[PDB]
């Protein structure tokens, strides 16, 4: 209540405090976002599926809803994402006849979606994930797969991030990522982005996810990539963070509540985080949890179906848990 410390006054010489939100979210945890945050990303409603469903029809309602909040609360706000594998529909793709579209027809409609979209939030949002998850999670190639690089060519990257400095020049622009602190895909993600920037791409900024365990990454795993980032001479994002209760491994459905210890373990872990965090505060600007309060999070259906986790540093009845308490006192 009314003796709790704020999040963001906590970190108010650090880093913002933000969390992804949609419009029912935004409901049901108002007071909690008032209490702590001062940034705002949308959890699904700015991904391409939400924005443009259908060529030429463009659906910002609930985007507007986020964004209004945000103003109305003096929070800024991260734009989230244009360019991704996922999220995006096939006609994005595909000719009259259900064939691929060729190189520059996919890049017209690539600059046509980045255009109408940033220019509608200039001057209200202050940076843009402009490519999502490009690199390759595993085997020994760069980049993932996707129809985005399928069709244009591996240049597709170079093209979003000068469409997108096109429409709003003053915005700062991120590639995102996860595992990015894995040392394998930690020296992919660096060497693409030292490649763009090598070659003058308006890329200023890189975005750690960060969907993080009890174990994994380690905080000498995590040191490193900060470091290796921070040493490109970009600014340095942590974009959707949560602590999972579960590992990798741990595919069980049926814990109705987390246990004693990965409670306790839960709070050492986002105390050793934002000691961190606050340890690098001249190279991270803002972290954002994927959430804000364990009565809402994707990882309640990722990567199980139908079970509950609980990530975040307030429970389902928004109270602080003890995480909170290890997370501020850093
Ligand atoms: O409602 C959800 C919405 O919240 C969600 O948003 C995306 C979630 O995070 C990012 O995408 C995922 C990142 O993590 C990957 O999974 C990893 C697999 O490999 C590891 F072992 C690791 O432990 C996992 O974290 C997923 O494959 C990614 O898709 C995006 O940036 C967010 O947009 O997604 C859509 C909605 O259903």
């Amino acid at each position: 209540n009314s003796s709790l410390p704020s999040l963001r006054d906590v970190f108010a010489n650090d880093f913002r405090i933000g969390a992804a939100v949609n419009p029912v979210t935004i409901e049901m945890q108002k007071q909690l976002l008032i209490d702590h945050v001062n940034s705002i990303t949308a959890e699904n409603h700015m991904k391409f599926e939400h924005l443009q469903p259908e060529e030429g029809k463009f659906t910002f309602q609930e985007a507007d809803r986020i964004v209004d909040f945000a103003c109305s609360h003096r929070m800024a706000v991260r734009g989230h994402t244009l360019v991704w594998h996922n999220q995006t529909p096939d006609w994005v793709f595909q000719d009259g006849q259900g064939h691929f579209v060729s190189r520059d027809v996919l890049l017209e409609r690539m600059k046509c979606h980045i255009s109408t979209v940033v220019r509608r939030y200039k001057g209200k949002i202050y940076c843009w994930d402009v490519i999502n998850e490009a690199v390759a999670d595993e085997g020994n190639e760069l980049l993932r797969p996707s129809k985005w690089r399928q069709i244009i060519g591996d240049d597709f990257m170079e093209q979003a991030f000068l469409y997108a400095y096109e429409a709003d020049p003053d915005a700062l622009l991120f590639y995102n990522d996860y595992n990015e602190c894995f040392p394998e895909k930690r020296e992919k993600i660096f060497a693409l982005v030292k490649s763009l920037r090598d070659k003058g791409i308006p890329i200023h900024g890189i975005g750690m996810q960060a969907h993080w365990s009890l174990t994994r990454p380690s905080l000498d795993e995590i040191r490193a990539a900060i470091e290796r980032y921070a040493s490109l001479g970009v600014v340095l994002h942590i974009t959707g963070l949560d602590v999972s209760m579960f590992e990798f491994h741990d595919r069980r459905t049926d814990l109705a509540a987390p246990t004693s210890e990965m409670i306790e373990r839960q709070a050492e872990r986002y105390g050793q985080i934002f000691a961190l965090f606050k340890e690098y505060r001249d190279v991270i600007q803002s972290v954002t949890f994927w959430g804000i309060a364990d009565d809402h999070t994707w990882l309640d259906n990722f990567p199980v179906h139908g079970r509950k986790n609980w990530p975040l540093l307030f429970d389902e009845q928004h109270k602080p848990k003890p995480a909170f308490w290890r997370a501020v006192s850093v």
